């Protein structure tokens, strides 16, 4: 009804697209001046390294070197660790796997073969629709368990003569904050030193990841080794958890509207 | 129900474990197989110039790594810029799309910072559109159909069997413009395989952006079209493969 209707008005969606638009163009231009400076330190940039190389070592030919750089290109492009860290064995695959149903997607290690490419194909038609249904089921029973525990406490609230104005005005946002602290303030400090990022790349990550952009720039766990099986199928299950308590305020919230 | 949830994340479970189970088959091969000959030039090369010693090349190797990361070419030896304004505009894209590439990182933490407030925002707010483009763009498209539909309802075909033969068509002239076509393009102006030009799309569509292959990347490819209308594509091809899924849910 509404859904379509809203949208059914002509003028909603033109004024809308104008607005997003130049929501797409305002970004562009500030991301612009926030990044340009910083980006290209490798096209040309290696080009200095080459010279630094001639000039060190005069025992080494320019075809020579041109020959490493192709051989290590062949290297790096298939798998090459710049110093165990198998990116295919069952523990990580088992990740790659999770990535395309969630539709985050690191790319991290991306596909070489063409069987690999075509299998993954079939297999983010079927996997991520599916997923979706288990991801808002859980999202039902998890509601309600804080509800349950939201109406507890709700009583006092209450109970201290805070209006019925209480809700809709306080049981939203407290509803929404613990899973701030659970879902992002108390994975973050964890990622803060369980990874020994800096304050913002826990954030960012946490981030990127809950709203499946997966940009694949930080997963940094491995950032050398995954090394440990507590983050392995933890991570995965706070991404689950991250995303069923995401998809839990973005269903209720629609109600709302 | 908690009878068909638990029962679903069992399904599930294992579908990621059967999932990884083929994907281990088919690149643990050629992933390993690299590492090992690494190895190989890195005593080839050790032997052809014992003037260079290995922490000088251990430091080379690794600076050719964070060049070869960072998308330099190694054809020749030495403008295109990335974060132009065209391109840093099909960035913004990929997150308000939650496709996310990644080909292009970011580096500034003000430029993650901002990047913080304008995902949260621009991704609800794409998708109002997105579905608000996909609800006209699926009534400006049944609006069209209707006038062949009036034509066809007249050779005794019976209405109850006209509401599957639409059903067909609905999907077929709807991947025809929003996945032959693009493949077909990518498959000629990428000049990717047919294998690579579809897993482009595809991955492409259900947001997973895995950014191994992005097009109008390429730096040389300068027909003044490509670069936004691809994403121009991207916003149609979107909504469409989106709207489906929603009477997907419905049937
Ligand atoms: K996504
Ligand atoms: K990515
Ligand atoms: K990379
Ligand atoms: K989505
Ligand atoms: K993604
Ligand atoms: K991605």
């Amino acid at each position: 009804g509404p859904a379509p209707g809203r949208a059914m008005r002509s003028t909603t969606l033109l004024a809308l697209l104008a607005l997003v638009l130049l929501y797409l163009v305002s970004g562009a231009l500030v991301f612009r001046a926030l990044e340009q400076p910083h980006e290209q330190q490798a096209q040309r940039e290696l080009g200095e390294v080459r010279e630094k190389f001639l000039r060190a070592h005069p025992c080494v030919s320019d075809q020579e070197l041109g020959l490493l750089i192709k051989e290590v290109a062949d290297a790096l492009g298939g798998g090459a660790d710049p110093e165990s860290h198998s990116a295919w064995d069952l523990g990580s695959a088992f990740f790659f796997s999770g990535t395309i149903i969630t539709t985050i997607g690191y790319g991290n290690v991306a596909l070489r073969t063409d069987a690999g490419r075509l299998f993954c194909i079939f297999y983010a038609l079927v996997g991520i629709p599916l997923f979706g249904i288990l991801l808002a089921g859980v999202g039902d029973r998890l509601g309600s368990s804080l509800r349950h525990g939201i109406g507890h406490i709700e009583a006092i609230f209450l109970k201290w003569h805070v209006p019925p104005e209480l809700v809709r005005v306080l049981s939203a946002m407290l509803f929404l904050l613990i899973g701030c602290l659970l879902f992002v303030l108390t994975p973050t400090f964890v990622f803060c030193y369980m990874e020994d990022w800096s304050k913002l790349e826990a954030i960012y990550f946490v981030i990127v990841t809950l709203t499946t952009v997966g940009f694949g720039d930080y997963v940094a766990g491995a950032d050398p080794r995954q090394d440990s099986p507590a983050y392995q199928p933890l991570v995965s299950f706070w991404i689950l958890l991250g995303l069923a308590y995401f998809a839990s305020v973005l269903t209720t919230i629609g109600n709302w509207l």
